[PDB]
Parts: structure tokens; sequence; C-alpha cells
């Protein structure tokens, strides 16, 4: 009966999302090319260029923040803390304020040159692409309603990177505490998969996401310097994860949850994103354009250094004001700058062992997911499917570990879970309209 | 306190499972080497050749035939029944007789060329192992007992096919209802699955366990095929276990349950793969040498109906009988030849489309463990680390979601489920003991 219903919605669903993900994608390229078209006009007037640069970046920001504070405020941040709960029946889904707002804020924010993934937008869209299609239908029954919230969330992922076995992993290990693992939800989560990856691949030549060419593979004696990276960043991922909460009650102490000053903030933050995406591109932007770069080697030690300060400050400004945006591209820029650094200083130190600093960037893209959103496989698995370097799966393994092992003993928590926790405090708290 | 001492014993219990898969795959090709060697006294006379070939093959299929019946019945058949059983509690792991019947049981039985593969052997050896050295250590509490059994399995998986990835998936999707998943006994099966790698890596050179070259991508207006296949797989799977259990209760009436009589069968079963190695080589061993050759498309279609009978007649013949060796390496050369054949007929009703036989070989290959064994992520998983034919993971997804629905639809159950079941059953019934 309504088993049947739910394997034919998935598949709605996974078509709709995968639709929803590639014009989001499309959308903030189209944005990004229109901003350099219109800075052709003062080609060689360099202060005005960047005078312009910087008010078109502001508007489309001040836009974004704007719509999130006046229309969906559970819209502001990654998605996937939002959809996490949803899946615990602790959060609503107002699909009717969420799509509208994270769509066309999440292409103002990223589409302005902010420090800002497409994970958590699409995420987020498509577990509302879910809801709303049950609504739609009127399915009834509390399987149907949780299933289909779970086939367009890992539609999402799988769409936004090409990623279908990371979409799987997204709900079987990321997602485990939460998901009600039953025959009929683990099928309905394949169809909407395999559909929302088809949709990804009718539009884009099938090919490595991020194109860092054929690297070396790691050999048996090389092995262990990948658990020395995992430790190291095992230790830097629950800092990082407490600095991105405290900027958050930093930042609110600027506005005071005040609408105008608000986005005024976020009009500042989108500007000097926009700026420095001319003066500095590597400091801003979400990350994708600088990982072949840096995994190439074509950065000194010294600039790698700059880079990773530069960005962990202007990943934390735009992520922790609460512009709609992810932080899973801009962490993926912040562990290949370190990896790099690491994979240099390793290559001088053993001339013996035949290494090369590019295995280490995208261990490193492994590394500070594992430390900081505490969901390994999946993170490993995400690098893998967008760099196609398929022989270094042992490697990533070792320095999943690492960063998992140190993390827990160093008192970290998943970032994603800990977001969720001050949101439902937050919330219990302000039952003082109870008295 | 004992949280630590589980995660270094998990890095002993890898490396010692890891070297035991080693020794296991270089005794069973030593053996065979070996066989082919004292054959090579009756060069050119081909029915004595035969003649000792039959008996040569027999005496080391009695050998393990008894080891089993007289030391160890639970050594028996595949191995990983009786792991998920330990799991939940139901079974005893007695591993002072498992080990030694298991390893020098499936030496005679492989060796000799007996249709039968290293998965289950490997994976219950390295579950006994881990219970082996908590049991050496005397580590206390119901976690640590069940944690090691998970990472020793899980290692003796990686270890027998050089699958990392593979070894984890075993246990968080196909030991899913079993495995008590805390943040402790997850890195435990990371630890264990990274050391018995490592350990086969060092004794093999890293790569194409199953050397198939790299066959060409899947087309967007193609990937429609990968779910007919499937559901054909879909409703052949089922069909397939009711004749493995079948065949199980049909063999049972030869011998009765006696011990004499059970060996002389091994030993006619036994025999007749030893000569069926020589005078057709296709219908007889594990199935590891013919799946390039099939791949490759060096057989007719005919040729290839006749090897699938065969196969699935030896296939049957050897693993329902009761001796020690698994069904895994069987099941991937039947989906492979079915797969080609498939293959063959799409390639000449689809001129346009621009195919090969090959994809569709190695999408069998998932098909046929997704629709009987019932963990299609872990057995899609296997193959690809196997071929190492990444650009195939979409088309491997949509073959194994084909073959899990029309499995689910048709009545089947997963294969090691129904064995477990059916031991726990007979089981309670032999309490007439108790009037
Ligand atoms: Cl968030
Ligand atoms: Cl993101
Ligand atoms: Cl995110
Ligand atoms: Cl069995
Ligand atoms: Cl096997
Ligand atoms: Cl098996």
């Amino acid at each position: 009966k309504t088993p049947l219903a739910i394997l034919f919605m998935a598949a709605v669903v996974g078509t709709l999302v995968g639709l929803a993900a590639v014009a989001f994608d499309k959308g903030v390229a189209w944005l990004q090319n229109q901003r350099m078209g219109a800075l052709v006009h003062t080609a060689d007037n360099y202060p005005l260029l960047l005078t312009v640069a910087f008010l078109c970046s502001a508007v489309l920001a001040m836009f974004g923040y704007f719509l999130v504070r006046k229309y969906a405020p559970e819209a502001g941040g990654s998605g996937i803390p939002e959809i996490q709960g949803a899946l615990e029946d602790q959060r609503p889904v107002r699909w009717w304020r969420v799509l509208p707002v994270k769509f066309f804020g999440g292409l103002g924010t990223l589409g302005g040159g902010m420090v800002l993934g497409r994970q958590g937008p699409t995420v987020q869209i498509g577990g509302n692409i879910g809801r709303m299609v049950l609504d739609i239908f009127r399915l009834k029954g509390d399987e149907a309603r949780h299933t289909l919230l779970a086939t367009g969330a890992a539609a999402g992922l799988a769409a936004a990177f090409n990623a279908p076995l990371a979409g799987i992993l997204f709900i079987i290990e990321q997602m485990r505490p939460q998901f009600r693992y039953t025959l009929i939800s683990i099928k309905a989560v394949f169809i909407g998969v395999i559909m929302s990856t088809i949709m990804y691949r009718i539009f884009n030549h099938e090919v490595a996401l991020i194109d860092v060419g054929k690297l070396s593979d790691a050999p048996l004696n090389t092995l262990w310097l990948y658990l020395i990276l995992g430790i190291i960043f095992g230790i830097f991922g629950p800092i990082f994860n407490k600095w991105v909460l405290g900027m958050q009650d930093l930042l609110h102490r600027v506005h005071g949850g005040n609408i105008t000053k608000w986005v005024l903030m976020g009009g500042a933050i989108g500007g000097l994103c926009g700026l420095l995406g001319f003066v500095a591109p590597a400091t801003s932007g979400g990350g994708f354009n600088l990982i072949p770069i840096a995994t190439a080697g074509n950065f000194s030690m010294g600039m790698l250094v700059f880079i990773f300060v530069a960005r962990v400050i202007t990943t934390l400004l735009c992520f922790s004001s609460g512009a709609p945006g992810g932080i899973f591209a801009p962490m993926l820029a912040l562990g290949t700058v370190l990896g790099t650094a690491f994979g240099m200083v390793a290559v001088e130190l053993f001339p013996q062992y035949h290494l090369e600093a590019g295995t280490f960037a995208i261990a490193g893209m492994g590394a500070l997911l594992a430390a900081s959103i505490r969901a390994p496989l999946t993170g490993i698995i995400l690098v893998l499917e967008m760099t196609d370097n398929y022989q270094l799966i042992l490697p990533m393994i070792i320095t999943g570990l690492g960063a998992t092992l140190l993390a827990q003993f160093t008192g970290g928590k998943p970032l994603y879970s800990a977001i969720l926790a001050r949101t439902l405090a937050k919330q219990e708290a302000e039952q003082l309209a109870r008295s």
C-alpha cells in the first residue's frame, strides 16, 4: 500500500532536488561572472573598480541577510543542524519559507564571493523539497514524513558535488542516531540519490570536480606520517569548533538581534570578501578554485601560513554571522593548505621516502572534516569522489582515525550536533514567555 | 581505563588477522601449484594424470571434511552465519577448535580446486582470532567481548581481498542489526582494518586484485539497462538461495549425519572438482582466474550458458555439502558470466549506444551479491576495490537497487541470516534431549 507510494515519491524528490542543486550551482556561477563583467567598465582605474566591487558584493549580502532575518531565521548558517533536528522531530520544516530564502539568499551570499559553500544550502533545500512533495501529495504516516526528509537531504548532497556513494553514507554514517533504518527507508534513499545524480550528469561533464591530476600512490614505509597528520588535525578540530561558536556569540554583541544592524554588518562582511576576491584571491571565495593551485605546490611555505591565518578569519566571519551558506567547502581549503604545508616539510625531512606534498593535501581535506564534523567515512568518500584519487583510500582512513581519536580525547564534539544543541537550548530558555 | 585497552587490542587483532589471511592465501596458492607440479610426472599419459588428479583432490577434501565433522562442526560452510550469530550472543566462538580446523580444512578444500572462496574462511578466522586475544589477555566486559569479535571479522574481510573501505562497510551496513555502534567500538573496527590491510600490502603488490584493465565509463542514455539487469538478478537471487538450502537438505539424505559417509561424499565432490580443473577449467575453482577471461569477451554466447549451468551445479554441490569454504567468490563468477551474456545482447540490440559487455560483467558481480546476501553497498564497494573501476559507481548502485527491490518483493531473505535461522531452529529442536 503506502510502501510503494514512498519508493515512487523518492524518485520525484530525487529529480526535483537534482534540478534545484544544478539551478543553485549555475545561478551562483552566473552572478560571479556578471560581477567580473560589470567591472570591465573600470578596466584601468583600479581604485573605482575595487569600490564598486565592494558595494556590489555588499548589496547581494544585505539582500541575503535580509531574507533570512525577515522571512526564515532557520535558513541562516549551514542547514545541516536544522535537517538533523527535523530527522529527530525536534525542528520544523517550513519549506514555504526556507526554499525561497535559502535559494535566493544563498545566490546573493555565495554569488558575492563570500567564504561559504553549497553543501549546507542544497542539503537543507533537498530536505525541504522532500517535505514539500509529502505535503503536496498529502502522504500520511510518521514513516513517510521521516523517510522523504532523509532521501531529500542525501539527494541534495549527491547532486551538489556529483557524489552518490557519499549521499548514501551521509544517512547511514553521519545521521546514524537520527535515521530510522528500515528495508523501505534505505531503498528510498538510494532512489533519491540515483535520480539527483542523473540530474547533475545531464548538465555537467562527468569528471574530477576538483581537477588535481593523478597523484602518486602512498608506499608502506610512508603510511605512518598520515597518522601524525591526523593527530595534528585531531587537536586543531575542536579548537576551530570552539572559535565558530565563540564567533557567533561575539558577532551577536555587534547587532544585538536587531534586523537593521544585522543586515549592515552582513554588507561589510559581504563587501570585504568581494574586495578580497580582487586584491588577494586565495583569502576569499568558497575555496574550490584555490585547492588545485595549492595542491600543485605553487605557494611558498610562508604564503601557505598567510592564506591559513587569513582564511580562518574570513571563514569564521562569514559563517558565524549567520549568512545562508555552509562551512564544508571553506574547511576543505583550510585542510588542503595545512596538509600541503605538512607535505612540504615531510618531503625535505625524508628525501629517502619518495614523497609528494599533494597526497597530504588530499588527506588534509578528509582530516579537518573528521576532526570537526566527526563523520569520517562520509568526508573521506566525498573527497575521493571530487578528486578521483581512489589509490589514497588507506592513507585517508589512517588520517581520519588519527583525527577522530584526538578530537574525542581533547573534548571536541560534532560541529553540527553542537549548533543544534545550542538552537534547542535557546528555544527551551525562551519559554520564559510561559513565566 | 578499559576503552584504551580495547583500541590497543584492536591493533594486535588487526595485525594477527592480517598475517593469518596472508598465510591462508599463500598456503592455498602453494598447494594448487604443488598439484600441477606432481602431475608433470604423467605429462603425456592423460588417463593416469586425470586419475591421480582425482585421488589427490579427494584426499585433501576428505582431510578437510574430516577435521570439520570430528573437531568443529560449526567450521563447515561459510563462517559468516556463525560470526553473525556470535555478534548477537546466540552462538559460541570455540577458537581452540575453529582456528586450526578452518585454516587446515580450508587449505585442503580450496587447495584441491573445489568451488569455494576465502571470504567466509578468513572472516570467521579473524573473528575467532579477535576472541582468542580477548581470552588470552583476560579482558572483562560485554563491550570488549563484542567489540573485538567485530574488529576481527572486518579485519579478516579487508586482509582477504585488499578492501579496507569494504571491511568497515561489512560492520556498519551488513552487520547493522547485530553491531553495538559506540564511539570506541567503531574506532576499534578502523584500527583492526588499517593493521590487517598493511599486513596484506607487505606481502602483495598493491594493484587491481581482479586485473580487468580500464573499461569505458557508462553514458547517461545507457544507465536504464543496469536497472533491467538488477531486476533480472532480483528474481534470480531468492531462487539460488532456495537451491542452496534445498541442496543442504538433499545432500544430508546421502550420509544421514554419519561421519564416514559424509567424508567419502566430500572426497567424490573434491575429486570431481580436481578432475574438472583439467578437462574444463571454467566449470571449477573458486572463480577468480575465469572472471577476467569472461569480462574480456573470449567466450561465445553458447559457452557462457554452459559455464553458468555447470557452475550453479558445482557451486551448490561444494557449498551445500558443508565443506569449509565460502560462496562469495563462486557468486562473483556466476554474476560475471550472466552479466557478460546480458552485456553481449545489449551491444547487438543497441548499436547506437556505444556499449561494452565488460561494464555489465562488473555490475553483475554486485547484482548477485545484492540479490542473495542483501548487503548491497558492501558488495558494490568490494567489487570496486578488487577491479579498481571507480567510474562504474553509479551503474552499480542502480543495479544493486534493482536487485534489492525485486529480491524483497519476490520473498527472498539474506542468505547468511537464513542459514543462521536454520542453525538456531535446529538447536532449539534438539532440546528434545530435555524430554
Ligand atoms: Cl548552522
Ligand atoms: Cl558548504
Ligand atoms: Cl555546511
Ligand atoms: Cl554457512
Ligand atoms: Cl568466499
Ligand atoms: Cl561466504
